């Protein structure tokens, strides 16, 4: 039963997003638990155009004390997910909120709109990437965002 | 309700293949994959808000000034996501091509891409593309500024 299997794993991996999604507080210090042991996670949308990855559960479970730190009390909002032909991959679209407390910057606050793609295997998350706008974040942090000249551009 | 469903969602997947796969003077003709009050556009900018540009006349004249900045643009390594709602639909691609904006020394500019497309009765209502938006700034030659990393976890 092809189908039976297919509509199953879809089922269950949408409750993995799902929960992924709402982990918050002290909860996201067990988030890398919803991953395979090799399980990837990161951001893909970065100054350097090179993703930043977080690989493998245990590595995933150090870098949640430094969200923590990080961003003490980040929420991810308007949350929509998105089930594919594929039952092992899902597409969300949100926006995520809360303060930044990045080494050597001074606190701010931060906002922006994501996609997060999650690829699992029996039944855990083996590839999370999120992908954002990189210029609010450096807004964010106070760093001068650059300006493409519009003058010679329709509007 | 679930015939509809299917129709609409294998109709739907056909206008996204071809959205994707448009390219050359055909580009000047893809307006026409938008209802008349379709609205589409960039979704992640320097400004942080949105260009969108809306109505499928405002569509075919952004058509005709892209194919002057961007001139030989494709989308490669296409992947269609159906969802759900057979009314949306995600694709994750790259694009390639010179870009050639007023002002900036011609430069190559590739990006990687998500694209979301919303459908109301055979056609696009909402198309948004959102990419990182550092790898335009550096086809332009402007200076991308760097987050300091070292007090972060390496
Ligand atoms: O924000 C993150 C980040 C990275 C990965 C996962 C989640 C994140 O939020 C980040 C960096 C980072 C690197 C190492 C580390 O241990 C912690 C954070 S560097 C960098 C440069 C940019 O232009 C924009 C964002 C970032
Ligand atoms: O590339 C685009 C663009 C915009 C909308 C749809 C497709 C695009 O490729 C663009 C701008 C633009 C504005 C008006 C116009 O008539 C033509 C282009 S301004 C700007 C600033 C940025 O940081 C990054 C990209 C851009």
């Amino acid at each position: 039963s092809e189908n039976r299997a297919q509509v199953a794993a879809r089922q269950h991996n949408r409750k993995i997003v799902e929960q992924y999604m709402h982990t918050r507080g002290e909860a996201r210090l067990k988030r890398h638990l919803l991953f395979t042991e090799d399980g990837v996670g990161g951001l893909w949308t970065t100054d350097s155009g090179q993703p930043i990855a977080i690989r493998g559960r245990e590595k995933l479970g150090e870098h949640a004390v430094w969200s923590l730190q990080c961003f003490p009390d980040w929420v991810w909002t308007d949350i929509q997910i998105f089930e594919t032909q594929d039952p092992n991959w899902f597409w969300v679209e949100c926006r995520g909120e809360g303060a930044i407390v990045f080494p050597g910057y001074p606190r701010g606050q931060y906002r922006n709109h994501f996609l997060h793609s999650f690829r699992f295997e029996n039944g855990l998350i083996k590839e999370q990437r999120e992908f954002m706008n990189p210029c609010e974040q450096f807004r964010s942090l106070g760093i001068e965002v650059p300006e493409v000249r519009r003058d010679g551009l329709p509007s």
